[PDB]
This record gives structure tokens, sequence and C-alpha cells, in this order.
């Protein structure tokens, strides 16, 4: 509906696996929502997809939701796959669940309870939200507290 709100997101993570963090910024008329947390061993990818879910998460009635983020992960998803996938049964091509489906599907869930505006940001063209989100993001990445469980070790 109406009720405007802003969300910066980012996402860090040491190796591949290796431990990560998120971070993320909700605001509304000037005041700040802060998200972050790290995990022990965890992918970009996930971090990426975990910052945008816990922010919109965070919105208790129907937002008309800017969405920024530096994720070319999340941007070619949100704009390539994520439509095959919905008319596919979240399934590849060859009938094959895909990776991280966990957080993709509860974050296009996320998604379907505001009306959405992406807004994608290209190396340093971001706004100073975009980087203390990414501050957040390393800082958790370099103190993990927690176990991705969803994540499927490939390692
Ligand atoms: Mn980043």
């Amino acid at each position: 509906m109406l009720k405007q709100v802003e969300i910066f997101t980012d996402g860090s993570c040491l190796g591949n696996p290796g431990p990560g963090g998120y971070g993320a910024i909700l605001r509304y008329r000037g005041r700040e929502k802060t998200f972050s947390a790290g995990y022990t061993r965890t992918t970009n990818n996930r971090m990426e997809l975990m910052a945008a879910i816990v922010a919109l998460e965070a919105l208790k009635e129907h937002c008309e939701v800017i969405l920024s983020t530096d994720s070319q992960y999340v941007r070619q998803g949100i704009t390539q796959w994520i439509h095959n996938w919905k008319a596919r049964g979240w399934k590849t091509a060859d009938k094959k669940p895909v990776k991280n489906v966990d957080l993709w599907q509860r974050l296009d869930a996320a998604l379907g309870q505001h009306q959405i505006k992406w807004e994608w940001v290209k190396g340093h063209a971001g706004h100073p939200e975009n980087e203390r989100c990414a501050e957040l993001a390393r800082a958790a990445a370099m103190n993990p507290t927690l176990e991705d469980t969803g994540y499927q070790v490939e390692v």
C-alpha cells in the first residue's frame, strides 16, 4: 500500500564457503533500524539474500519499498531466474532443486507482501547507507556467532 520505506542491504563472506555476514538498514521517515549477524560458514550469495530477507520480514504491513543493493547475484535472480523458477516449480530446467532454494523462496515470499522497486547500485555510486551496510556485514563476518543451517556444505 502507501507508507514508504527504504531498504539498504549488503552481504559479505571471507571465502567460499567461509565465515560471512550481512548488513541491512530499514529506514522510515528519518528513523533507522539496523540489522546484522555473522555465520561461521556461509557464502557471499546467501548473505546477500539474507540481508534482503531480514529487512523485509521486519516490515509489519504492506509497504512501498525501494530495495537498494550492490549484489549482482541478487540482481540476476530477480530479473532473470525468479520467473522461470516460479513457472518451473522451483526446479532447474532438467528438473532439479535450485541452489539456495530455501533463501530464494523465503525472499520471494518476503517480496510478495509489498510493492517493490529495486535500486541496483554499481561500484562507487551507492549511497552512504550502502556502505554502512557493508561495514556491518564485514564486521559480522569477522566475528561470526551463528550457524547457517540452511547451507548445503559443498566442500
Ligand atoms: Mn558488498
